[PDB]
Parts: C-alpha cells; sequence; structure tokens
C-alpha cells in the first residue's frame, strides 16, 4: 500500500473556492484533507483517532504549505489565454530491502506533462510551459531539495508511522452485502444486477454463473461511499425465463471464500 498525495491547483477559482487543495491517501484510504481557504492540514475518518507524534500534523502542514506557494508560482511561468489546472501525483511505498520507491507525476489542464526526475533532482516535460514550469522551479532555492526530502525522507516515514499507529485501519476487511435484481429491458431479454453495498478493500470481482458453468463479467459500475467504503455493481443482460439458471459469485477479502448469490 502507498502514501499518495493528490495535488491541485487552479488559477481562476471561483469565489469562497480554494486555489489549491491536497488529499492525501493511504492506499484507497484518505488520511488528509488541506486547503488553501484554511491553511491547515487535517485527518480524515478514522485517522482523526491516530495516536500521533504531536508534531505530524504541524509537518504535514508545513510541507503542503511550502507545496502551495510552489505550485501558485507555477502560474506565472504561464503566458497563455488561461485559465489553468496544474496537478500533481506525490507519494512513495516501501520496496523490498528497506527502501522505498517514489512518485512524482504533473499534469497541465488534465494532462500528463512533467515529473520529477528524483535522479538529478530535477522537473522534466516537453512542453514549453512545463519547460517554464521547470526552470520556476529550478529557480527557486532549496525548492528541489524539498521535494527530494518530502518523496526519498518524509513519505517513506510518515508511511512507516501509519503502518505502526494504524495497522488496523489499512487491514480493514468489510464483505459487501450482496443482492441480485432481475428486470425486463427489451422484451424477450432480461437484465441481472448483481450489487455490491459497503465493502473494503474496493479489490472486488462479480462473475455471473450460468448453470454453475462461467458466464464471466457482466458490464461493471464502482463507487466510494460517504465512510470510505465502497460500492459496486455488475449487470448482464439474459434470456427472459432463463434467469435462475444464472447465478452472481463475489470475491472479496472480507469474505474467508467466494460467496454465491440467488435471486
Amino acid at each position: 500500500l502507498s502514501l499518495l498525495y493528490h495535488l491541485t491547483a487552479v488559477s481562476s477559482p471561483a469565489p469562497g473556492t480554494p486555489a489549491f487543495w491536497v488529499s492525501g491517501w493511504l492506499g484507497p484510504q484518505q488520511y488528509l484533507s488541506y486547503n488553501s481557504l484554511r491553511g491547515e492540514a487535517e485527518p480524515c475518518g478514522a485517522w482523526v483517532w491516530e495516536n500521533q507524534v504531536s508534531w505530524y500534523w504541524e509537518k504535514e502542514t508545513t510541507d503542503l504549505r511550502i507545496k502551495e506557494k510552489l505550485f501558485l508560482e507555477a502560474f506565472k511561468a504561464l503566458g497563455g489565454k488561461g485559465p489553468y489546472t496544474l496537478q500533481g501525483l506525490l507519494g512513495c511505498e516501501l520496496g523490498p530491502d528497506n527502501t522505498s520507491v517514489p512518485t512524482a507525476k504533473f499534469a497541465l489542464n488534465g494532462e500528463e506533462f512533467m515529473n520529477f526526475d528524483l535522479k538529478q533532482g530535477t522537473w522534466g516535460g516537453d512542453w514549453p510551459e512545463a519547460l517554464a514550469i521547470s526552470q520556476r522551479w529550478q529557480q527557486q532555492d532549496k525548492a528541489a531539495n524539498k521535494e527530494l526530502t518530502f518523496l526519498l525522507f518524509s513519505c517513506p516515514h510518515r508511511l512507516r508511522e501509519h503502518l505502526e499507529r494504524g495497522r488496523g485501519n489499512l487491514e480493514w476487511k468489510e464483505p459487501p452485502s450482496m443482492r441480485l435484481k432481475a428486470r425486463p429491458s427489451s422484451p424477450g431479454f432480461s437484465v441481472l444486477t448483481c450489487s455490491a453495498f459497503s465493502f473494503y478493500p474496493p479489490e472486488l470481482q462479480l462473475r455471473f454463473l450460468r448453470n454453475g458453468l462461467a458466464a464471466g463479467t457482466g458490464q461493471g459500475d464502482f463507487g466510494p461511499n460517504s465512510d470510505g467504503s465502497f460500492h459496486a455493481s455488475s449487470s448482464l443482460t439474459v434470456k427472459s425465463g432463463d434467469e435462475h439458471h444464472y447465478c452472481c459469485i463475489v470475491q472479496h477479502a472480507g469474505l474467508a471464500q467466494p460467496l454465491r448469490v440467488e435471486l
């Protein structure tokens, strides 16, 4: 499970809206929230109850505050009509022999355009705006080193701290509540919806079976709940009156074993 920061900056934020905000993620689970309207990094969900080193959240805040100035600075190096969106995907994951594996990706207006080359401590890209933003970020003192320190030192340190002080939160297994409905689409044909309510982790497989034999996955739909749990539904179209030969099979870590679902 990797720790990731979702960073977003806008050049023309609507009134009462942040110009810059960050969510922090441990796997598929949000632990951090930050925006330029409040200027403070705060815990999310169960992580509010996490016993912490007392200087943790202030250090997350100061780091994100530094990123904030940098992101809003990037816009000044751009000369187009605008508006602009600068997105960043910053983070790390623990590798085999103690070491960690970094992730430094950036997108302009929803299109990937920059990365951070950890080998040489440089921002890289081929678009004129990528070179412009890279140059301005290189010009700022300590900036390249703070990106290095962020990804190689503090990130793996935060990750290890969350795995130790909040192991149970990551290991959370919750089975889905399964349902199977049948509805008539185009006359002579029926549709089956295999639904999965409130599960974690999101890793899940729905498989239809025709009279015990394979029928494959239908057309899947996936989404989150408010508590950080998940929801899915797969759909397969079947001939009328032939519904009761088909059944749904779910595979989930909350279950000890794949479970059949009937109508």
